[PDB]
């Protein structure tokens, strides 16, 4: 028996733990995954010396822990088998495929991560705020009060994540890109560093934030926290929350211990579901909320009818570019260069502090030393130059988020290469659904998730195409596309920004929603949901900071309404 | 000051730790890599519930921690860049390529793993013994004595790794393949389970062994080992062992703390280098052994002239097959079938204990149950059936090792798919070298490894091609090739069975070697090397068990010649 | 729908087609060799602006077809090579080979 | 296919692609020698490789 139970140890679950453990509550947390980021439980897997020396290899870490949500039955013809080899006569259900899934109405790129710390063990750490246009209301009819509340919540969330906008300031590549783009837009658009949940440790090492940063996930009481009470139980599949008959309270959490194999129930005062946008919905439907099986509107569910509807996933367009000759030449614009590299007579000089220099001394010293010490290398950019991390944030006139950067997720020198990702907002629509099969089960014997999704016609589709054209226009100012990384739409859901599955609003019926602004499930005194599933709006920016802000507000309600047990 | 220092926390360094910590030595171990396998330090990363339910994803973990040893300068032509993008006029040194490396005399597949536990955090766990044809002598002029010593050491090594040959005995696929090959080669070749360092925990979970199995890597003293002394120090690059001017002793170990950046000098009575075949050799050359730089026979080294010569790497051929119709039908040969699947009166039955049955009762029960419970599925093989793990071990008449299995490293049902890997032996030749640049450095600022390797032209090459042919012949008995996994040689070194880089012999001169049969570096009182680099022969079987056997012997010597410090 | 936009290339003395004095082609004639780059100024600026124009214009009709994404084609695949024996009024002043009657 | 069938490349540079999965028994040169009708005069980076 606990004061609070939390399902999921990602960053949102850790937000609840951070708030509630600190406030004196007896907290248990369960995760279906296991501890696997070293001794700092739930930490970013990219924070090893080896990955930061070999960042090209981290893509495999990511790929290794993204398990696809819904894979349709495969209908590829292989007709070059030997005649002796067994072959079926039909495209039968095999290799994990979901026979409920229409392959043409899927989010084929959607995937989940079952490890302690969740997706925060691999994420890119971009943590922008949403502007009003993207942001759910927390106060109705008072924009100033709504702004105040959001500013306070985001500020706290930025603290928890260690968000900053300074960590890349001494990158020549970063500055080359930012300054060019700012020139070219002539005041029409603002460029800044991507706000990043991270702390630079040295010129070549960044400590990327994660769930661990928000809450260290060590059992308590401990030497550092002798009055706090926290237990983490990894490898525990949480299966059902038990409703009373009134549907006003949850009475227990049913769990499956994956190691021992045994099933147990856990009693708490407060139940918090932070299992991700897909898996929160799964656990709710497996507990009698919404509707199990293929949507049947002749028989609308009577508990939480908007659960699994109005789902939103962002369009994502991507390319890479190769830095223009003009830009590369500009790096050395202050230099006086004589002779031929590699010969006796060659020299590269600049005047320190000259007001007519385009660049500061630190830049020109780095460029001079590279050019003089590495005369075999034809570029002016130092080898260990940090990567670019640039954004122009969503605005009404360009309603997409942008990242102009190097993401982990070879003929051309990497110093020339810049990634472009533009993220569209998707209108919530009732027909876009995440539902669960009443007969097919997944690898943990839970109802199999199935999507029924298409990008809404109208504004969403128009904007997604305008967004593609915007990426093509803007990237051109920096360089031409890198062959093999040409402008493209990414597989639906590969972006992993799914929202709206258990969406927030003021009124269950009027706002077609599942939780109120305290993240409390309508009707239930002691059930709360956290995560991107809560977000009910069309948004283009990366959602986790916003989800964390909502979680902070939800914890405030819990602190106002439930008393910790005596220690 | 420690009694013993060990460089490297792989399964070999852990063999030394197990033995010497257990003998009461004050032991320090250093690894350049970090703790990242969960709370069991150095354990197998595949030992998670999620990976064993998604085995298809583990390949990405492997790829994520194999960092290529020597990458040649890239000469691919990219001539569809935009006219505005920067381009060099030459194929200059970029993206961490090694300009010393002839791309045509490389082991391009060779890679290293820098994590606590080394490569045993991702390995396949195949641990066969070598027969006399593949194995160095430990006793001269007495074959029965040599056999007896090898049997004693291998039996101990098998206990350390928890090697077994029974963990897959209840797999229908395994037995299907094993029995068919036994029948086809009646009286010509013998087949058995691959000996595997693994313990089965349930019908769907195997605890694969690793460094952590051999030694748990927990600092000591501790509650369970109150009288032992052991410290592990991750994220520490060991750079040099300091030789006296006599070249008779090592005086200290120089280390670089990668977190803090500082360097230190560590003293021990005994120094053990278990950094892998590549990095053992690197550390030694960086410490004045052998020769730094492109080899120069006009100036042979003074100290250990055989170091980095006579290197061996195995040829490896690969394909996959799709199980034959005849074999698939044979799985259900004892069943009586009535009706059509999906109909109310469909029936699959068998008679338990019937003399005419071709299979044991447990087999038929599994088949009947799958066919009745999954009438939509056209195959008789149960869904959770463990993979095949079959071998015919190396013999004079078929001088290659074989694995007929499923290794972690989509239209066709995976139940049909078998992997074939045949591994050739490579003659040691002085000309095949691993050397280290005197001007290029690697990501840790150590002399850049460079290979000069070709498969020797005579027996090695003849056998390699005969081995290919043997896989084509043998595989056809099970099924045709899987399109996209057709019979092929794998890139040189992808097999990661490199040997002979610091090779063992009785006589440094006569046997062209670096260590004696106690793995002690000739001339030096207190320096020992462990790993496959010690193996001086041509071998086709997987080397790690043999390396460990040699380490046990080395440890006996240390125990007999050095006194632990008083506790 | 296919989209092909074709840029103009400034004539520059340095961009050459020449013929080996030792290598021969399949008909035993001196082997052709190019020494070509797109000129760095107006030609290159226009080329990239042309790319951008195709992306902008094409979007009015539909999105790109996966596998035929916007790209520069290999140099010369267009087969619109010119100026190898070029016309002018004055052999010297106009750096040319034929007059306006195409007479050498 | 008719088009491709009658476009004969004008100048093909010397090929430097690394093929390191040949069988140990197959012949291999130790250099990227002039082969398969390539033009050793041609700088592969100052070509019109598409010309035919
Ligand atoms: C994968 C990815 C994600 C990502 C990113 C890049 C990649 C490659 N870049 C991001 C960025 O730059 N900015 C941003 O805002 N987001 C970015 N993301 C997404 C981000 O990682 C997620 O939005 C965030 O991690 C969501 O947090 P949340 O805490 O809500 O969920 P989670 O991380 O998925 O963790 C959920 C956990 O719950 C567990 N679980 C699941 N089901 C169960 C059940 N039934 N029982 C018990 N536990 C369960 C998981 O195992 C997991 O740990
Ligand atoms: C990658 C791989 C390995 C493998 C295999 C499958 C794959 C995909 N399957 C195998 C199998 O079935 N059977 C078998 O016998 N071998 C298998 N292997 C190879 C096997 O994993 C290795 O042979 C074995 O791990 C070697 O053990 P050893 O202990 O000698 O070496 P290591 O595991 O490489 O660990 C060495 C460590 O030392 C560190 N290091 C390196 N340099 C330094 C320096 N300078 N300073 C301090 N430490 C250093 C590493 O970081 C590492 O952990
Ligand atoms: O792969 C798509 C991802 O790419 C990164 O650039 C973003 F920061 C993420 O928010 C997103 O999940
Ligand atoms: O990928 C090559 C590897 O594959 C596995 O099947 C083996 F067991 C190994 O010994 C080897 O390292
Ligand atoms: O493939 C390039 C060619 O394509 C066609 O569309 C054009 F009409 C041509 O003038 C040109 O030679």
């Amino acid at each position: 028996k606990y004061d609070v139970v939390i399902v999921g140890s990602g960053p949102i679950g850790c937000t609840y733990a951070r708030e509630l453990v600190g406030a004196g509550y007896k907290v248990a947390m369960f995760d279906i995954g296991e501890i696997d980021s070293g001794l700092k439980i739930g930490a970013h897997k990219k924070n090893t010396v080896e990955y930061q020396k070999n960042i090209d290899k981290f893509v495999n870490v990511i790929q290794g822990q993204l398990m696809s949500v819904s894979v349709p039955v495969n209908t590829l013809v292989v007709d070059t088998l030997s005649p002796t080899s067994w072959q079926a006569s039909t495209f039968f259900v095999r290799n994990g495929s979901n026979p409920e899934q229409d392959p043409l109405r899927n989010l084929s790129g959607q995937a989940v991560t079952r490890v302690v710390g969740g997706m925060s063990t691999h994420w890119t750490c971009a943590t922008p705020r949403f502007d009003r246009e993207q942001r759910p209301l927390l106060v109705k009819d008072d924009a100033d009060a709504d702004d105040a509340e959001w500013d306070r919540l985001y500020t706290k969330a930025e603290s928890y994540f260690q968000t900053g906008t300074d960590q890349f300031k001494e990158s020549i590549r970063h500055n080359l890109v930012l300054n060019k783009l700012t020139e070219e837009y002539k005041g029409q658009r603002d460029f800044q560093q991507i706000p990043l949940a991270a702390t630079r440790r040295s010129p070549t090492f960044v400590e990327w934030s994660s769930a661990n940063t928000v809450f260290d996930l060590q059992n308590r009481p401990n030497t550092d926290a002798p009055e706090e009470r926290f237990n983490l139980f990894p490898a525990v599949a949480c299966e059902r929350v038990v409703r009373n008959a009134l549907n006003s309270e949850i009475e227990s959490l049913h769990i499956h211990d994956l190691i021992s194999g045994d099933r147990f129930e856990i009693k708490a005062d407060v139940y918090v579901l932070t299992a991700g946008a897909v898996h929160n919905t799964q656990l709710l439907v497996n507990s009698g909320f919404g509707q199990l099986g293929r949507p049947n509107p002749a028989n609308p569910p009577e508990l939480l009818p908007s659960l699994g509807s109005y789902i939103t996933e962002q369009s994502l367009v991507f390319c890479q570019t190769v830095m223009s000759t003009e830009l590369i030449d500009s790096v050395k614009s202050d230099m006086t260069i004589r002779g031929t590299p590699g010969e006796l007579t060659y020299s590269v000089t600049y005047t320190p502090g000259a007001s007519t220099n385009k660049h500061p001394d630190w830049w020109n010293e780095k460029v001079k030393n590279h050019m003089m010490q590495h005369q075999e290398d034809p570029l002016p950019i130092p080898f260990e130059d940090p990567e670019p991390q640039v954004t122009t944030l969503f605005q009404p006139s360009h309603p997409w988020h942008t990242q102009i950067h190097r993401d982990a997720n070879q003929s051309i020198d990497s110093r020339l290469i810049v990634d472009w990702r533009f993220f569209g907002r998707t209108e919530p629509k009732e027909e876009n659904k995440l539902w669960f099969s009443d007969k097919i089960t997944d690898a943990y014997n839970m109802p199999q998730p199935t999507f029924d999704f298409r990008f809404p016609a109208g504004r969403t589709s128009k904007e997604a195409e305008d967004m593609m054209t915007d990426m093509c226009v803007m990237s051109a100012k920096i360089g031409g596309f890198l062959p093999g990384s040409l402008p493209q739409f990414m597989e639906p859901g590969l972006v992993l920004h799914l929202g709206g599955t258990h969406r927030m609003g003021f009124d269950e019926k009027e706002d077609n929603c599942c939780v109120n602004t305290d993240s409390r499930v309508f009707g239930f005194k002691n059930l709360f949901l956290g995560g991107c599933g809560n977000i009910p709006t069309a948004y283009g920016a990366n959602p986790t900071l916003t989800a964390m802000s909502l979680a902070i507000k939800s914890c405030e309600y819990i602190k106002q309404n439930f008393t910790p047990s005596p220690f």
